[PDB]
């Protein structure tokens, strides 16, 4: 099985003209780290993924704007179904 | 201080013409959740935000993606220096 995986720049890092590719399912993530790694000649940068999780609703929404907005707002999903 | 929130429709659910408000930053969390729930009519909506966290080299790609893809692919961000 070969899965897409799209690169993503952020916090200002440089942009790669070629950020789509396709990988077996079976590879570890080491080999998309050090391609990374490579393309950017770095040996200490952040590559994370994205996690969903529903927030606290006792929490409050400046709080959450803290931990998690950006770009000036606080973006919220929502959804009948998680897998699309 | 009111703060921006962006309302986005994702797994099904149906999308807002307007989905960006201003809310109370002193407002809980609920106040999104119950807006959501009694207009949308569901009970069951999730309501998430996005966190973010680095895999470990030995993760496998496979999955990587069964666990948090997204419409077909992985996402990857990365960045020299961080910012959500």
């Amino acid at each position: 099985q070969k899965i897409v995986v799209h690169l993503r720049a952020t916090g200002g890092a440089p942009i790669l003209k070629q950020s789509k590719f396709k990988v077996s399912g079976s590879d570890k993530f080491a080999n998309v780290i050090d391609f990374l790694r490579r393309q950017l000649h770095s040996d200490s940068l952040f590559v994370y993924v994205n996690s969903a999780f529903s927030p606290n609703p006792d929490e409050s929404v400046i709080d959450l704007y803290n931990n998690f907005g950006f770009d000036g707002k606080l973006v919220v999903n929502y959804a009948c179904s998680m897998a699309w």
